[PDB]
């Protein structure tokens, strides 16, 4: 509260570290669904159903760009690419697939990135 504060862990890092977190997510071969924007005029309903479209690329803009106040605003993104993913792709399908793997793939990273 006012004038009561826990102990100032060091956020220095933060900005580098999930760069390279986004980094290694890019270069993972499972990205390929998530690098660019879905085409929101050649894929029918993706518009419509999908009310938060979010992808690598616009993660690294934002990233780059100050767009993030901190680590957690930038882990709500990623986890939306993959939230999205399984709102419009089968579980049995090679997209649905290849957000499970990388989701899975951030969370660990994540974890012992930072927890």
């Amino acid at each position: 509260s006012m004038s009561v504060k826990k102990p100032k862990r060091d956020d220095s890092k933060d900005l580098a570290l999930c760069s390279m977190i986004l980094t290694e997510m890019e270069t993972h071969e499972d990205a390929w669904p998530f690098l660019l924007p879905v085409n929101l005029k050649l894929v029918p309903g993706y518009k419509k159903v999908i009310k938060k479209p979010m992808d690598f690329s616009t993660i690294r803009e934002k990233l780059s760009s100050g767009q993030y106040p901190n680590l957690e605003t930038f882990a709500l993104d990623v986890r939306l690419v993959f939230d999205n993913c399984e709102t419009f792709n089968e579980d049995d399908s090679d997209i649905g697939r290849a957000g499970h793997n990388m989701r899975k793939y951030f969370e660990k990273k994540w974890t012992d990135t930072f927890k």
